[PDB]
C-alpha cells in the first residue's frame, strides 16, 4: 500500500494553498507526488531534492492522459490523497475516477482537500439565493453517485455539486470567506451539511514554517529579494492591481486594457475622482493571466513599479509587506486583505450585481454607491 497526492489547480489560490501543504511536507523527499498547477513551475534546483515527483499538465479543466502514464510506474495498491480546486473539482477528478475505473481492485480515493478558486465559488453560490439549498444537496448527492459509478457527468446543479463530496470520501474545505457561509441565511442548509468538513484558508500557515521552509516556500511562489527590496522602499505605497478578462475578442481585451489604465489613472491624478494624494509610491500587481492587458499599464502608465504578475498577491501579507492602499478592480485578493488597506474596489461594467453582493455581504464594500468602471470620466 503506498499514497500518491496529487496536487491539481489550473488557477491560483488552490495551488498557492497546495504549495503550503507540500513545503510542510517536504522533508519526505520519495512520497510519491504528481503536479498539475498550470500557473506554477517547481524549479529544477528543487526538482533534483526529490524522487517520485512527476508532473502533468491540465486541458479543459482536468489532468492529460499523461496522467496514466504516471500512475502505471506504481503497480500494487495506491491510494490517492488529491487535492483540488473547488469550482473545477468535477472535472479536475474525472480522469482519477476513469483511471480507478481501469484499476478498481489496485486503486482509491483516500482523501480529498479542495480549496476555493476565489471569488467564483461565492459569485455562484449567491445565484442560488432562492433555491431550497437542503433539496439541491439531496440531489446532488443523487447525481454525484451516478458520476461516481457510471464516469458520466449530469448535475441540475453544478454549484452545489462542488459541495457534496464528503457523500463519496473523506474530505476536507478550505473556504477563502467562512463567513460568507455564516452571513448567507439562505446557505444555511449548506454550512449545517458541510458540519466539521471545513476551516478557513490559513494565511498564518506562512509564519509557523520554519526558515528554511519559508524560503523554500517563497522559491516556489516567485517570491525574490528584488520584489521585496521593491516594497521596502521609505515611503507610502499603493498597489493598483490589475484583472483580465477570459475572452479572446481584441475589441474586449483592448477595452479591457484601455478601462483599466483609465482606472488607474483615476487613482493616480489630481483630477481623478478616485485620487489617493501625491505622496504615495505606485506599483502594479497584475493579474497573473492578464498578459497583454499587463504590458499595457506598463507600457502607459508613468512612475509605476511593477510587482510581476506571477507573484500572488497574498504573498505579501504572508511576508508582512501589504502596502499602505491596495485599489483597482474587483479581485479574490480583496477577500484577505485587511479592510484598512482598501482604496477603492472597481466593478466592471447594478446593486443586485452577484460580485457587489458578495462583497457587500463580507463587509468588504460599505452601503454607498459602487463604482462600475464604465462611470468614470476617460481621463
Ligand atoms: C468570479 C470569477 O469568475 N472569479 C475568478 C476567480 O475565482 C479565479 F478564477 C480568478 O481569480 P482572481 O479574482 O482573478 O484572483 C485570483 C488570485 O490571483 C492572484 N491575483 C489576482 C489579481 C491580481 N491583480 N494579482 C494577483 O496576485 C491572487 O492570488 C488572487 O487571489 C483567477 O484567475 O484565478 O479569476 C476570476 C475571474 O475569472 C477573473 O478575475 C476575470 O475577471
Ligand atoms: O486560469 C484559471 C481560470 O480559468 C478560467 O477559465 C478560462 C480559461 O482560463 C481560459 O484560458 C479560457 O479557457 O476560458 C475560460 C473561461 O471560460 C476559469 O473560469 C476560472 O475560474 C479560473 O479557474
Amino acid at each position: 500500500m503506498k499514497t500518491i497526492t496529487l496536487y491539481l489547480d489550473p488557477a491560483s489560490l488552490p495551488a498557492l494553498n497546495q504549495l503550503m501543504d507540500f513545503t510542510q511536507n517536504n522533508e519526505d523527499k520519495t512520497h510519491p507526488r504528481i503536479f498539475g498547477l498550470s500557473r506554477f513551475k517547481i524549479p529544477d534546483n528543487i526538482i533534483t531534492q526529490y524522487q517520485n515527483i512527476h508532473f502533468v499538465e491540465l486541458k479543459d479543466n482536468r489532468p492529460t492522459e499523461a496522467l496514466f502514464t504516471i500512475l502505471d510506474q506504481y503497480p500494487g495498491n495506491i491510494e490517492l490523497n488529491i487535492h483540488l480546486n473547488i469550482a473545477h473539482s468535477v472535472q479536475l477528478i474525472r480522469p482519477i475516477l476513469a483511471y480507478r475505473f481501469k484499476h478498481l481492485d489496485r486503486v482509491s480515493i483516500q482523501q480529498l482537500n479542495l480549496y476555493d478558486d476565489g471569488s467564483m465559488e461565492y459569485v455562484d453560490l449567491e445565484k442560488e439565493e432562492n433555491k431550497d439549498i437542503s433539496a439541491e444537496i439531496k440531489q446532488a448527492e443523487k447525481q454525484l453517485s451516478h458520476y461516481l459509478l457510471t464516469g458520466k457527468i449530469k448535475f441540475d446543479n453544478p454549484t452545489i455539486a462542488r459541495y457534496v463530496w464528503q457523500s463519496a470520501f473523506p474530505v476536507k474545505y478550505h473556504f477563502l470567506s467562512t463567513d460568507y457561509f455564516e452571513k448567507a441565511e439562505f446557505l444555511q442548509p449548506l454550512k449545517e451539511y458541510l458540519a466539521e468538513n471545513y476551516q478557513k484558508m490559513d494565511w498564518t500557515a506562512y509564519q509557523q514554517l520554519t526558515p528554511e521552509q519559508q524560503a523554500f516556500y517563497l522559491t516556489l511562489v516567485g517570491f525574490n529579494d528584488e520584489v521585496k527590496q521593491s516594497l521596502e522602499v521609505q515611503q507610502a505605497k499603493f498597489i493598483f492591481t490589475g484583472t483580465t478578462t477570459w475572452e479572446g475578442n481584441t475589441d474586449v481585451r483592448e477595452y479591457y486594457a484601455q478601462q483599466q489604465l483609465n482606472l488607474l489613472n483615476h487613482f493616480t491624478q489630481a483630477e481623478g475622482d478616485l485620487f489617493i494624494g501625491d505622496h504615495y509610491k505606485i506599483y502594479f500587481k497584475g493579474h497573473p493571466r492578464g498578459g497583454e492587458i499587463n504590458d499595457y499599464i506598463l507600457n502607459n502608465a508613468k512612475n509605476i513599479t511593477n510587482i510581476p504578475a506571477n507573484i500572488s498577491f497574498e504573498v505579501l501579507m504572508m511576508t508582512g509587506l501589504l502596502p499602505d492602499k491596495v485599489g483597482g478592480v474587483a479581485s479574490s485578493l480583496y477577500f484577505s486583505l485587511p479592510k484598512e488597506k482598501i482604496s477603492h474596489i472597481i466593478f466592471t461594467s447594478a446593486l443586485n450585481n452577484p460580485y457587489v453582493k458578495v462583497m457587500r455581504r463580507l463587509g468588504i464594500i460599505d452601503e454607498s454607491q459602487v463604482i462600475f468602471w464604465d462611470s468614470l470620466k476617460q481621463l
